[PDB]
């Protein structure tokens, strides 16, 4: 199983839901610049859109998209509840997270993170932002996390989104619920080892 | 179980799924500019998000996010096969396709419905829709749907996202494949009568 990914992107979330699921996998670091893998492959022939997270199989298949990679990663541990049971309420509603990060968080930070963006661009996206994340600092001060007291893939979703804020200029000190929860979730071995391993710390 | 949707706008494509298997439910319109529900009520007090769609089952429980919904929709009747079965790697697909629509497709129409963004800012989003519009052109070049020869949600969600292309002036004629997919999801039963439901005549 190999994880194409860049240190400190979205495919961190993914990243750390390998070794929260401890499967045997390989990190292959695409470069976002010039399109080749490791191996100097065209990635763009592993994934057309040109991004990652991308998920390898032993056997070839590609799997893309953050919150459906997360899912089968899950899936392979059932035991480790990393996404609630397929079928259950709580699958639909971990699903329902998933895309509210995709669509609602993580797509608002992608015009920061672009120069080219206008002001009157960057502007119009820092204050839905703020709007969307004060709706997830108040559903973490119900729970310590998004469903609950079980931890799921999506949290540590957006605990990799949450990680962007500080890149961006978004501070989270209006929302304590938002910083007790990044305590919570960087505090997972899983988690170090990942921010670690893509030379985010030490 | 109750759809919180508006006319035309995203929510007609669970209300589709909902026709597509065969699931009897009630509509309630929101008006996404005073957020509140055909009966008054505070739509905020539903989805704090204020956006549509909603599903909410008999139980009084509630679901957002297009993705989850059609996927709550479609496991409830397996029998037509509108997603690849749980567990399977085919569903997994159908998620990738499922986020792919909803954060690489309809996140780049939401500008192009605004007056309130820069000029060029649609003109970025409109060269983001042309590249993946073509990659989803080639998708459906050699299959008729997203995951072969079998219709999901996720084609269901395509067609509706599609839609748009029209009222934002984005001539698909240079993706016929688009064209044919269109033509075909559109002439279903419970497409149309989505539609005739929505008020879209
Ligand atoms: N819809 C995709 C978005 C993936 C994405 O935006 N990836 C970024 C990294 S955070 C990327 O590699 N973009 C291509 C680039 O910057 O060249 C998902 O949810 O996985
Ligand atoms: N009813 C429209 C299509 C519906 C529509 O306009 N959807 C809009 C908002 S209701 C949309 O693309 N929304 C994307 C977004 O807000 O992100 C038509 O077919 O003429
Ligand atoms: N992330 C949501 C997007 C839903 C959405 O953007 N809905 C639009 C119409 S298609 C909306 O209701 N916007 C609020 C408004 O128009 O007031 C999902 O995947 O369901």
């Amino acid at each position: 199983m190999k994880l194409y990914y860049s240190p400190g992107a979205c495919s961190l979330s993914p990243h750390i839901a390998l070794r929260e699921a401890g499967l045997n996998f390989e990190l292959v670091q695409v470069d976002l610049a010039s399109k080749k893998t490791a191996s100097g492959q065209d990635y763009l022939e592993v994934n057309p859109a040109g991004y990652v997270p991308c998920l390898q199989l032993d056997d070839g298949r590609t799997l893309t998209e953050g919150p459906a990679i997360v899912q089968y990663v899950a899936d392979q541990v059932p035991g480790k509840q990393l996404a609630p049971a397929n079928g259950s309420f709580e699958r639909y509603h971990l699903q329902q997270w998933l895309n509210f990060i995709s669509s609602e968080l993580h797509k608002s930070f992608s015009p920061l993170f672009n120069p080219a963006s206008s002001d009157e661009w960057k502007n119009a996206v820092r204050q839905s932002l703020n709007t969307r994340l004060g709706q997830v600092a108040r559903q973490l001060e119900h729970a310590p996390y998004l469903l609950g007291d079980q931890l799921s893939v999506a949290d540590i979703y957006l605990f990799v989104v949450l990680g962007w804020s500080a890149y961006v200029n978004i501070d989270l000190s209006p929302w304590p619920s938002l910083q007790a929860f990044q305590g919570r979730v960087g505090g997972r071995e899983a988690v170090q080892s990942a921010l670690r391993a893509e030379g985010l710390i030490k």
